Order: structure tokens, then sequence, then C-alpha cells
């Protein structure tokens, strides 16, 4: 068996090309005029972590929850090229601002024959997932959960129900009827986009025994999100992020450190200690715990044959709250640094175990039907 590392994990490629910089100031600058954001600060939502006091959110609101998919999220811009005006223009741009042009892709508009008009000014949140098929048949997708913009009209300050209920007319539909005609056509799409597909708040054991297990592509936990609440850019405090302990993972420095006896030579296949250092920064490493590993998985680790210590190691914690090891990580200039250790162990500390989330949804089913009055 070889050593795992990040070499096992299914990755997803922008299908595009990075836009030149100039054409990146006119399409943040774009983007900032119809918005009434700021140019070089990315107007797409981040959700908070799932807390305690979050199971009193869902008892007072309404909410829709889906998988937390693995994948790329990225804002889709339909406009003009910024150096040709008279040419139609597809971005995907990711958090960190990086745009990528996409080309052969097409959004119909609706009852047009001559397959020629286009749309402009349109702005969708969503996430590019990579679906697999059996025989290594792959297939890009653009799941779209929420719009920002519609034809030149800013949805933000609408709730869920109107913002997806515009990108699904004016977006999804005419594209449907295009698909259902030309499946032809439709392979040359570089991914095909479809509505995110999502449960009522209290839905969550449907999606851990149903939906999960038979997608397609990574999951990654749940997202909760509020339909009573406008669009925020930033932090938004309606919008959480659900994750089990396991996934909650962190990078570490691995050292390994034989003891030597009172008397003889070191055994070297007995098992040594597992030092797990945290990066503090420039080339400073410091102690930080012990890696757990039982006789069988120490053996298995030697059985990789592979150097095992001053190694980026992705590690998780159990049932028992203790680290254990992953999978190596060779893409990684160094461990997580001390101030991402301590914001991803806060939010298991704050964290809401399954077990707690599921037998809390009864109360929370029941004070959605009394809202429903």
């Amino acid at each position: 068996s070889m050593a795992p590392s990040e070499k096992d994990i299914e990755e997803v490629s922008v299908p595009g090309v990075l836009a030149p910089r100039d054409d990146v100031r006119v399409l943040k600058t774009r983007i900032a005029k119809l918005l009434g954001t700021s140019p070089d600060t990315f107007p797409g939502s981040q959700p908070v972590s799932f807390s305690k006091k979050h199971l009193q959110a869902l008892k007072e609101k309404n909410y829709f929850v889906c998988e937390k998919s693995d994948g790329i999220r990225c804002l889709l811009y339909m406009t003009e090229h910024p150096r040709y005006e008279n040419r139609p223009s597809v971005y995907l741009f990711d958090r960190k601002m990086n745009f990528y042009h996409v080309e052969k892709i097409f959004y119909p508009v609706e009852n047009d024959k001559s397959g020629k008009k286009y749309h402009v000014d349109t702005l969708l949140d969503g996430e590019l997932v990579l679906d697999i098929y059996p025989g290594g048949k792959k297939q890009l997708r653009y799941l779209v959960f929420d719009c920002l913009a519609c034809d030149g009209i800013v949805y933000m300050s609408r709730l869920l129900d109107k913002r997806l209920g515009i990108f699904a007319k004016s977006i999804q539909k005419p594209l449907d009827e295009y698909t259902k005609t030309h499946m032809r056509e439709t392979a040359i799409f570089p991914f095909l986009t479809s509505l995110k597909k999502m449960e009522l708040g209290h839905g969550i054991l449907k999606l851990f025994n149903e939906v999960i297990p038979r997608l397609r592509h990574g999951n990654d936990g749940l997202i909760f999100t509020c339909t009573e609440t406008p669009y925020v850019s930033g932090t938004d405090q309606s919008l959480l992020k659900w994750k089990p302990k396991e996934m909650n993972t962190i990078d570490f420095m691995l050292k390994l450190e034989f003891a030597q006896p009172e008397e003889g030579d070191i055994d070297y296949s007995a098992m040594p200690e597992f030092q797990l250092g945290v990066w503090e920064g420039r080339n400073m490493y410091s102690f930080f715990a012990f890696m757990y590993v039982d006789e069988k998985e120490w053996e298995k680790l030697k059985s990789f044959n592979v150097p095992l210590s001053e190694r980026i190691v992705e590690c998780y914690l159990d049932d028992e709250n203790r680290w254990r090891f992953l999978r190596f990580r060779d893409d990684k200039r160094d461990a997580n640094h001390i101030s991402t250790v301590k914001s991803v162990l806060q939010s298991i500390e704050d964290g809401v175990s399954k077990e707690d989330l599921l037998k809390e949804m009864p109360i929370i089913r029941e004070a959605y039907y009394n809202r429903k009055k």
C-alpha cells in the first residue's frame, strides 16, 4: 500500500485560463459598480462555524440545508469581454479574486430561437464540483446556490426565494430547454450548470442516509442557509457550516523520537514517539501534541517504506480526542500556522456533535410548522 497523500485527492481544476491583469481590473471595477461593493474585495458571502447557539437559530427562523460540497467556491460572471465588447464572456472567480476565463460555455436567453442573444451583468454564487462516473468518466459541474444579480438587476436585498427564483427562470430554465434538444452541443460544455437541491432545515437525517452517500463528488459536511435574510458580502452570521470533528483537520510537522534503552542498541522496529509540531512562522516550529498510533498502525506506517520524520501530515481528532494520522501533505511549504490551528480547534470546541444535532431536529421541525400559520 503506497503512503496516502494529497495525490489520492480527486482534484478540481477550474476549466479556464487566468484572465490578464488589465482585464481583471475592468471586471473588478465593473462588478463593484453593479453591486455597490469595493472592487478589490470579494463580494461573496462566507459562512460561520456551526456552534451551540445555532441550535436556537434553526429554531427561530426558516432554514434550508444541503450538503457542503468538496470543490471550488466560485462566483460566475456573465459579461462582455473587456477587450472585445462584441464578445460575450463568462468568468469564474474565487475568494482570492482569481479570475478565470471560461470558453465554449453557453447560457441561452428565454424564447430566443436565434441563440445569439446573451446575458450581461449577471452574477451567480455556487460551487464547481467534479462528479465521478464508472469507467473513469468525469463530469465537471457548477452547482448554483445563490444569485447576486440577474440581467442587470441586483437581487442581494431580496430573500433566497426571490434570488434563486430569478436564476431558475432567466438562466436554468432556458438552459434546460436548450439542453433537452441539443445533447450533441451540450457535450462541448466545460461544465454543466444546475440549481443545487436543498432540503428543509430539519431534514438533515435524509441527507445523511439517502442523499450524501449517493453523491458523485466529495462531501465536506453541511451548509445551513437562512431564507429570511438578504445576501451578505463577507462573513454572514446567518450562514452556517457544519462539519464532523474528523473533517476538521489540521496540518502538523511530524517528528519521530526513538527511546535509547539502558542497555544495548536502539530497536527501531519498536514504537517511537510521534511528536506533532505547529508552524510559528518563518522556520520556527514548537511542540503541540503527540500523535496516537496503535500497534497495527505502526506496522502499516513502516510498510509504507517512506521517510516518516520531518514531514507535514494531515491529522484529525478521534472519538477520544486523540490526534490521528490521515495522510501526508507534500503540497505544503509548512504546517498550519498557529493562528490557523487555534481557529480550527475553536470550531471543534464550540462544535455540535452529529448526535446532538440530530436529537434537536424534532424541536426544530415542530417550531417550523408552528410558524407556518
